[PDB]
């Protein structure tokens, strides 16, 4: 329920739990998909970068809601994401919004992982961006009734941070990756 169903670009709605990558749309600005990246200044790479590379999908996400456990994905509806895997350095692969320069970026691993005064509390969203696309968006807790565009912030590694205005969200479309009788991580 809650508006329109969100798809893969096979055509199948996307399910809560499966795996998925996240790439760019075709009326993105190019590059692949999205994973986690060497934060500058950091050992540990927390930070979410996008593939310069089309050919790269990226890792693969999996979707959550606190409404329910299964189930298709709505656009508008709340979500936490989760990266398959994560770097050893970091207690958790969720994503989460830091705070901590004026400009908040999406980042990898909890309370556990950044400084408690650095995240910030909320949930993502997938809208509709037409009918070739998709973008997902941050709604913090307490600002009940706005939420930011995720947006890619070009500067050699296209990471992916929260924008100001709602004029250049990160287009994506969402790919379910190979498998069959297993699928190893």
């Amino acid at each position: 329920s809650d508006a329109e169903k969100v798809y893969d670009i096979e055509g199948y709605p996307v399910f809560l739990g499966s795996e998925y990558y996240i790439v760019s749309a075709i009326i993105g600005a190019g590059g692949g998909g999205v994973r986690p990246g060497r934060t500058r200044g950091s050992m540990c790479p927390m930070s979410i970068i996008q593939e310069q590379s089309d050919l790269q999908m990226g890792l693969p996400v999996r979707f959550s809601s606190p409404e329910e456990k299964q189930g298709k994905i709505y656009t508008d509806t709340e979500l936490e994401i989760e990266f398959v895997e994560k770097p050893d350095c970091a207690e958790s692969s969720k994503w989460v919004i830091v705070k901590d320069s004026g400009e908040a970026r999406v980042a990898i691993g909890g309370s556990e992982d950044h400084p408690q005064g650095e995240l910030v509390r909320g949930f993502f969203k997938i809208e509709k961006l037409g009918s070739l696309a998709y973008k997902l968006v941050f709604c913090p807790k307490s600002d009940s009734g706005s939420c930011s565009d995720i947006g890619i912030n070009y500067e050699g590694r296209r990471s992916l941070v929260l924008k100001s205005s709602d004029d250049v969200p990160f287009r994506v479309v969402f790919v379910k990756p190979r498998s069959g009788s297993e699928t190893e991580s």
